[PDB]
């Protein structure tokens, strides 16, 4: 790493100088490092030049605006300072050579939307990997090879890219918020398949706030390399959008997929959502199938489909992807299935608030010929608001309403109980059980064969907090126990 090499691409013949890290922050730039100076929402890095050379950098970048012309190469105290104009909408590229273009030595995958985006990101890889790839994420849980995930600039990007690189990577699965998008957080970074799990967004009624937003949204696009487009066309502007992009790949699950148009798709024609995930039969213009998925609901569905379309597209052979897409496993705590021979299918599910909880047994509902259990509570010392909304919604949207504890901390159980099920139209048709494990057994033992038992609330957050004690516990191993598995 050499400033000089560094800048080639936009200022020849800068000085010579070794480079150590690059960093935004003027509070750890040391000696031999790279500091970069920008500036922000009420901020100036410029301010801080004095300290960054104090502390021995080797060398500033600045923001040029009102200071000096794009390109302009000073000296103070020694050290270069080489100002840029535009420089946030640069940083990605500067930090891309910086490290040596990560996403030119990996295939990167792209994930946008406001669903979906997190287990699509994660199938990708997992799916990827089964195929002979080493295989990484990145996204808001965290960063890392697959199954060794660490719990946010252009800089950091590119910087945690090159480390996964360092590691082996080939293969990563990226997610891209919008606002990151916006930001240039991701602008230099070669995708070789960019997947929109949707693109339409609330508040747009207005067709002149649809057509800016469009607008706004197509122009960034424009300026990445987004490399394969993969669309889910059951959305709205996702199907707009496909219509002006003869080389996307078409995706739905609802029969969106227009055969005049000649171009790449993939759609299920039939769904059997049964008690341990989903036999999805599709048809694309690079064969048909079908899939034996280990995950629940029909969002998972899609998902699964627009990893398929990804893979397809990248050039990984159909009969390959059939012959692993059976060990494709749930997210961690994301509606997780267990099932046991003659016993009540089991699906634990992280699901805390009104909405995650409508969802998740939406989702349980379509494996579910019998009866649907929901074994739920809610937690203690914490907004009590969202009590009585996820009382209505297990009585309406389950069968059997099993009403017990979830970390209650320093709160009386019974208390929160109470305004659980002050929510129903009919408390005494709910079950309450405390102590959840007893809660939890009570479901999975007079559940029939042909039930499911959703147990929500934790996922793998496998702790109960009682009082002030975190006592060991976990929904899934009590579950699996219970039905003679392993968790």
């Amino acid at each position: 790493r050499n400033l000089r090499d560094l800048l080639a691409p936009w200022v020849p013949d800068a000085p010579s100088r070794a480079l150590r890290e690059m960093t935004l922050d003027s509070r750890v730039a040391a000696a031999g490092d790279l500091f970069v100076a920008v500036v922000g929402h009420q901020a100036d890095g410029r301010r801080y030049i004095p300290q960054a050379i104090a502390q021995g950098v080797a060398a500033i970048i600045a923001e040029a605006k009102d200071e000096a012309t794009d390109g302009e190469i000073r000296e103070m105290h020694g050290v270069p300072v080489i100002y840029l104009s535009q420089l946030n909408e640069r940083l990605s590229a500067l930090a891309g050579r910086f490290y040596h273009e990560p996403s030119d030595n990996l295939r990167l995958v792209g994930v946008t939307g406001t669903n979906g985006k997190t287990t699509t990101t994660q199938l990708l890889a997992q799916w990827s990997q089964l195929l002979g790839e080493i295989s990484a994420v990145m996204g808001t849980v965290g960063n890392g090879l697959l199954g060794k995930v660490i719990p946010g600039s252009a800089v950091d990007v590119q910087h945690e890219l090159a480390g996964l690189v360092d590691q082996g990577a080939t293969f990563c699965a990226m997610e891209v918020s919008s606002h990151g998008l916006v930001q240039h957080r991701v602008a230099a970074l070669k995708f070789a398949a960019s997947v929109f799990t949707n693109l339409s967004r609330d508040h747009l009624d207005y067709h002149g706030d649809m057509e800016h937003y469009e607008a706004a949204k197509w122009l960034l696009y424009s300026e990445h390399h987004c490399g394969q487009a993969i669309i889910n066309a059951d959305d709205e502007v996702g199907r707009r959008w496909l219509a002006k992009l003869p080389d996307a790949v078409a995706v739905s699950m609802e029969d969106h997929i227009n055969p005049n148009c000649h171009g790449r798709w993939l759609k299920a024609t039939e769904v059997n959502y049964h008690d341990s995930g989903a036999t999805i039969r599709f048809s694309s213009s690079w064969g048909d199938g079908e899939i034996e998925s280990h995950l629940m609901g029909a969002f998972n569905v899609s998902n699964l489909l627009l990893a398929l379309a990804t893979l397809l597209a990248l050039g990984y052979p159909l009969a390959d992807l059939l012959k692993t897409a059976a060990r494709l496993q749930p997210v961690c705590g994301r509606m997780e299935v267990f099932t046991a021979p003659g016993k009540p299918t089991v699906v634990v599910d992280y699901a805390h608030t009104p909405d995650a909880l409508e969802k998740a047994l939406q989702a349980a509902r379509l494996h579910c010929a019998g009866k649907l259990w929901c074994v739920f509570g809610c937690g203690g010392d914490r907004d009590k608001g969202k009590r009585p909304l996820m009382g209505a919604i297990a009585e309406e949207f389950a069968d059997v309403a099993v009403v017990t504890d979830d970390n209650p901390r320093t709160e009386e159980p019974r208390a929160i109980i109470n305004d659980i099920l002050a929510g129903m139209l009919d408390a005494g048709h709910a079950k309450v059980m405390e102590g959840r494990a007893e809660a939890v057994t009570c479901a999975v033992m007079q559940a029939k064969e042909n039930d499911v038992v959703l147990v929500a609330g934790k996922g793998h957050e496998d702790y109960q907090i009682v009082g002030n004690q975190r006592l060991d516990y976990s929904d899934r191993v009590t579950v699996a126990r219970l039905l003679g598995v392993i968790a």
